[PDB]
């Protein structure tokens, strides 16, 4: 007769992915041969910042961050 | 006669994910050769930052969070 | 007689991704030869940056998240 | 009626002289060496020699090899 | 009637005379050697060598083949 | 009748004389050698060979090859 048959039935396989900074990187050797600072007096003051013959690596990530909103509804 | 069916059946198989910072570096023998610093008198005063030679690696992640929201509703 | 047949079934599979920063590099023996910096008095004041011989590798990311908003709705 | 007198003779000889023979030396003189070295950095292999007098022989070939096949066949 | 007379005769020399032979040195001189080095880097193989007197030979080669077939062949 | 008289002679000579062979060095005399070296970068493979007398041989050749083949066919 008047038979009703619903299938409310989505799939869902999805990715949501942020890779951010360093990654993967190859540094092979890295270095100078030869630094030398020769001087009388250093005098630093008030926010000086002094690198001589150094390696840095820094990364600051304040995002990368996901979000992910997904409702699903059914009225009869 | 008037039966109702109804399959609700959504199927979920996602991935959220966040990769932030520093992964799968590689860093082979890094540092330099020499480094010499030659004075008589070194005065640093208010906030000095120095380095010689030093080899660092910093890392600040103040994200990479995720979210995932979801809701479902069936009304007959 | 008057059968009523729904399938409601919509599929999902894909992909949202962000890769920012510095990724899949590859740094081979970086470095000066000979760096010297002879003086007869070194004086760094009010908000000095002073690098000599240093390598740096410096990411910021403030950004390279993602979002996903999807609604289903089916109303009868 | 066949006849058949197969008699090779064989005298060769296969010789190899290979590497410092015979030589002479009559009072060689090895000098005063000094190596002074100071702050370095190596950052893969090494192989370093020092010395005053020094003889090396090195032979990786000088090798014989000799082949011979005799065949008779007959009908 | 058949009649065969196989009588090869061999007496060859293969030699082979490879590198420092006979040579005569008469109070060879070696003189003083200094080597002075500092602040030095190496990134990479390193291979030093340093002598005041010094006789070396290397003999890679020198090496004999010989080859030889003999055939009789009758009908 | 039939009558074969295979009978080659051989006496060859196949010699190789490679090197430094028979060389006479009647007081031979080395310098004074110095070498001052610093504030140096290398950023791949180092060969460094520092002396003051030397004799170097090589003979990365000098070989001999010898083949012969004999054949004797009947009918």
């Amino acid at each position: 007769g008047g038979s009703v048959q619903i299938v409310y039935k989505p799939v869902d396989l999805s990715k949501v992915t942020s890779k951010c900074g360093s990654l993967g990187n190859i540094h092979h050797k890295p270095g100078g041969g030869q630094v030398e600072v020769k001087s009388e007096k250093l005098d630093f003051k008030d926010r000086v910042q002094s690198k001589i013959g150094s390696l840095d690596n820094i990364t600051h990530v304040p995002g990368g961050g996901n979000k992910k909103i997904e409702t699903h509804k059914l009225t009869f």
